């Protein structure tokens, strides 16, 4: 027979429920006996209510004895690990099983977030000045010296693809000169950053590579390169090779004197970005950003030795409250590696602070996945793993066949929180009835010890318990 009630079920199989007469009683189970505190009673009738103070109840008002979880304080859930929930519910201790009707959910600080990211060197591009320049506007001198050429795209976007076509040829008025984009401390003339060419080009020829704004008095334009002559006697100068046709650098028998200089197209930078949801100790939701900027490419022709052999990315990571779409922070600054083999991303925590509390940021892995520069995906946020939750209120009770309960919230959490008691015996005939309601247990202990109605993996042994049925 069908019922309406929030707590009305109807177990199937061999077994009874657990009753008491007393609110903070307990009941443990043992493999050979038991202990006890005041009577405990059996029954098989399911019409279960809660009393004032959201106790489970029968029609006489004796408690309901099962697994309480004891997450639920003040009306409110406490959030817990799924994890240590399910080794709990097939604990051997019933009590009587409290659950209230006003719930509401109470919001977790996120103190501990871990991301899993793809970072993919092919998929976005910003700007080189959103890297090279600091928050005035001006050149991080250092940045630009250290930059892998090869990190790089042009203003259409096509990778500087050094590592494809690794020569460049320079000659000065004759006289050629070869360098080579490699290991810059293998074979003769190689490069591999900004600075390693810059100091190339100085020896060899007279001339000066320097970043410069394309519009100067702007405080953030595009930036470009510059080939130029610092004196004033000129310098007549060809170049040419794959690095050049892409930077806009081709030049044959140009000449530099002091005033005039070759300049390239504006550079671009791999990029990505990616952002969490998390939560202060009221609830509110504030945005854990990230940029992300590829500084070194690992290069397949370079050998352990190679002091830039990994791929590298360096990553600005700030808190904007969506409110006022305003960081509440400054930035935090983390270089981040990948294994040159397997694609694993080698990275440290950081701590930044969240409205005064120190909150530990992973880059590197999330509870199922972990980072990666894998070229087959797109740059891609993986997974968030986070401990902060929001503010919820009680959505519906769900009550498994396995008479494990679990409570839906407004935020999408769902956790269990108690499972019914259920207790079998060998010999149900050894039992006592005091009336159609109730049984028990007795001398001569008659029908046995109590058998516990679940396994060591929390599935019930004998029988099936059905959400809003009721017998006979």
């Amino acid at each position: 027979m069908p019922s309406e009630g929030e707590f009305h079920m109807a177990y199937q199989g061999k077994g009874w429920f657990v009753i008491g007469p007393n609110k903070n009683g307990e009941m443990t189970i043992n493999k050979d006996g038991f202990s006890k505190k005041q009577d405990n009673f059996l029954t098989r009738a399911g019409n279960f209510a809660r009393d004032a103070d959201g106790y489970l109840v029968t029609p006489e008002g004796y408690y309901v004895y099962g697994i309480d979880l004891k997450k639920i304080k003040d009306g409110t859930l406490n959030s817990t690990a799924r994890d240590e929930d399910i080794e709990k519910l097939h604990g051997n201790t019933l009590s009587p099983l409290q659950i209230p009707q006003d719930l509401t959910y109470q919001p977790v600080l996120s103190t501990k977030v871990g991301i899993s990211v793809n970072l993919n060197p092919k998929d976005h591009l910003k700007g080189v000045q959103d890297f090279f320049l600091n928050d005035k506007g001006e050149i991080i001198k250092e940045r630009f010296l250290n930059q892998d050429i090869n990190a790089l795209a042009n203003d259409d976007n096509e990778p500087i693809d050094a590592i494809t076509n690794r020569k460049l040829n320079v000659s000065i008025q004759k006289e050629d000169f070869v360098f080579t984009y490699g290991d810059a401390e293998k074979g003769e003339n190689q490069f591999k950053t900004l600075g390693d060419l810059q100091k190339l080009l100085k020896e060899k020829t007279g001339l000066d590579l320097n970043l410069i704004k394309s519009e100067k008095d702007a405080k953030s334009p595009p930036l470009l390169l510059e080939i130029a002559n610092p004196s004033q006697t000129p310098i007549t100068f060809s170049l040419s090779g794959g690095i050049a046709d892409k930077l806009g650098l081709n030049a044959n028998g140009m000449e530099l004197k002091k005033g005039i200089s070759r300049d390239s197209v504006a550079i671009k930078i791999p990029y990505y970005s990616t952002e969490v949801d998390i939560y202060d100790k009221a609830g509110d939701k504030y945005l854990l950003q990230s940029e992300y900027y590829m500084t070194n490419s690992n290069d397949p022709t370079s050998s352990p030795t190679s002091k830039r052999k990994n791929q590298t990315w360096e990553v600005k990571s700030y808190i904007v409250d969506p409110k006022n779409k305003t960081p509440i922070n400054d930035p935090t600054w983390e270089i981040v590696g990948f294994d040159s083999a397997t694609h694993k991303m080698k990275s440290a925590p950081m701590t930044l602070d969240f409205k005064g509390n120190k909150l530990t940021y992973s880059l590197d892995k999330s509870e199922n996945h972990d980072s990666s520069d894998l070229s087959y995906q797109d740059s891609k946020l993986l997974e968030a793993s986070q401990d902060g939750k929001p503010r919820g209120i009680f959505r519906d009770m769900r009550i498994e066949e396995n008479g494990v309960i679990s409570l839906a919230f407004s935020n999408g959490v769902v956790e269990p929180v108690a499972r019914i008691g259920i207790l079998a015996f060998t010999n149900d005939q050894g039992l006592r009835k005091i009336g159609g309601n109730l049984y028990e247990m007795q001398e001569g202990p008659l029908s046995g010890n109590p058998i516990l109605g679940w396994d060591e993996e929390g599935k019930l042994k004998f029988g099936k318990i059905r959400h809003k049925y009721l017998e006979t």
